[PDB]
């Protein structure tokens, strides 16, 4: 299934979804994107 | 480890107290499941 992980690396609040999908492809993730509603990134990997 | 979450596949309603989720959420053999905190989701988690 579609796996979820908050990032190690992105800093700050979520705002855009590509500073967040770049931290999580550098942590060998799928995809990144913002959170519901907390504005988390993250990283996202077929489980 | 690296703890990953995925929304449980077999849960209904709202998620309040832990053991239904965490039970629904080993039978979709994962390994934990608890109930996310601001949206009351099922969530099951495993290594990843
Ligand atoms: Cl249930």
């Amino acid at each position: 299934r579609q796996c979820k992980a908050e990032s190690n690396t992105f800093t700050g609040i979520c705002i855009a979804k590509p500073p967040c999908r770049q931290a999580c492809i550098r942590e060998k993730f799928t995809d990144g994107h913002c959170s519901k509603v907390l504005r988390r990134c993250l990283c996202t990997k077929r489980c």
